[PDB]
């Protein structure tokens, strides 16, 4: 097993997973915080205090309610500071054709300003196809999602190996997975987990909890996704730190 | 087999789709306009001359590039005048809880704007538990994607089998399917089917079209959704009519 440092050598390995690898090994960070507020001011102070503690910022521009182009440029500016990458968690799911206008255009114009997106198989390999006539030419990557935190996802299975088989076909676009586990056996491919937190849990809506250990250490995946474990608490910076350590030691230690 | 009028009827009709069904049969439409386009004065322009031939508008808010919310109040203006409902095509596809904030909120607040909404059934129920929280009190509906219509679609078998026992364990907010064919045995749920023209043909990023008599008339689906067909053309109206015709005609035969 490589090290983030020298996976981001590897001859396969895209330019965005590159700079995302680079960036966690000099930091020794491997969280990507879960930026789910719906004030642009809250956004900026989280990217602004937890920036040095994270690999990565995940938004969901459609919850904010003062969303603008300059927000994101704002946003970009703290990225560049701080050194972390951005990911819009779109999940788009449409045909091609639908997916890069939902890409490219729009009040939101994604891929303007997001270094990562991700995507559902569901519809089939025409949703990366469409995103990669927008986003190739705009140097952005892909996340495909391969397994669901939440319960009665229908990604298991064959489904699973789907999304492994169009990433690995994919892999000029697609840098890797969300996933619950290493879905993927070739070291160029991202894994990320979301459902993350430090106790045991779920909320009524669906999602259940792992602890970065259970994710990073015993099921193998690179990154932790983390929402409310981060934001509903009250030192959000001291929080970040917690899961921070959490996921690097746990990485160090299925390095040996 | 009843009637669309019969059908708005039934005692577990949803309040929405019996509006739907009632407009149906009073406007003899059961025809859907995708209204791919990504100007509000191209959009406005299409619901008002076509209005009286269809019996909903299916929009993607996230192509329209001055999307206002002054926008959407114009077009309710015109739903209201020319009886059609509005759907937004957003394929809602998170955990509940993200979801929940994406219906209600941000910059778009679909659902102070659209009867209808969709969503994937791959996250597990709580897409729909989260999606109703917000629906229910504002008195909407739902249509869950159990079949696509593009190329290496993973909707088939045992998926399409659980999103139509998702519908039926939710029929208080779900109002029907996504599908390329009659999936559900109960008449109170609506089939809407895209991926329709009247010529055989795709696009570049995996479209594949079937005609309205083969997705009306032989597999059984109860409404046509059509984008390019109809948007493309140069006369939008004898297009739309054209289509209304057909799967009309295709709805009579199949009642006999
Ligand atoms: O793509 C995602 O990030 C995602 C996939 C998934 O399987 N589960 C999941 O929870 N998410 C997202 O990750 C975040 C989880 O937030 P918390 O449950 O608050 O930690 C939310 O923004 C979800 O929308
Ligand atoms: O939910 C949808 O309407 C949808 C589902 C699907 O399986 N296939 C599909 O084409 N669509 C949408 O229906 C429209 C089809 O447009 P045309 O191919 O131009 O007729 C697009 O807006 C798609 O986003």
């Amino acid at each position: 097993e490589l090290s983030f440092g020298a996976r981001a050598e590897l001859p396969r390995i895209h330019p965005v997973a590159s700079k995302l690898l680079r960036l966690m090994q000099k930091k020794e960070t491997n969280l990507c915080l879960s930026a789910d507020v719906s004030l642009a001011r809250e956004l900026l102070q989280l990217a602004d205090a937890l920036g040095p503690s994270i690999c990565m910022l995940k938004t969901h521009v459609d919850i904010l309610n003062d969303f603008t182009l300059d927000v994101m440029k704002e946003l970009i500016t703290l990225a560049k500071c701080h050194e972390f990458l951005i990911f819009e968690d779109r999940k788009f799911a449409d045909i091609g054709n639908t997916v890069k206008k939902q890409y490219e255009g729009g009040i939101f114009k994604i891929a303007s300003w997001a270094d990562l997106v991700n995507a559902h198989v569901v519809p089939g390999s025409g949703v990366v196809k469409g995103l990669q006539e927008v986003g190739l030419p705009l140097h952005r990557g892909c996340l495909l999602i391969a397994e669901m935190s939440s319960t009665g996802s229908l990604a298991t299975g064959d489904y699973t190996r789907a999304a492994v088989r169009m990433a690995e076909e994919h892999s000029e676009f697609v840098v890797g997975f969300i996933s619950g586990s290493r879905v993927s056996m070739k070291p160029e491919f991202l894994h990320l987990t979301p459902g993350v937190q430090l106790e045991a849990g779920g909320d009524n809506l669906g999602q259940q909890y792992n602890s970065p250990q259970e994710v990073i250490g015993k099921r193998g995946s690179d990154i932790i996704i983390v929402g409310r474990g981060i934001i509903s608490a009250a030192d959000r910076l001291e929080a970040a730190e917690m899961y921070r350590k959490a996921a690097w030691e746990a990485y160090l230690s299925r390095l040996g």
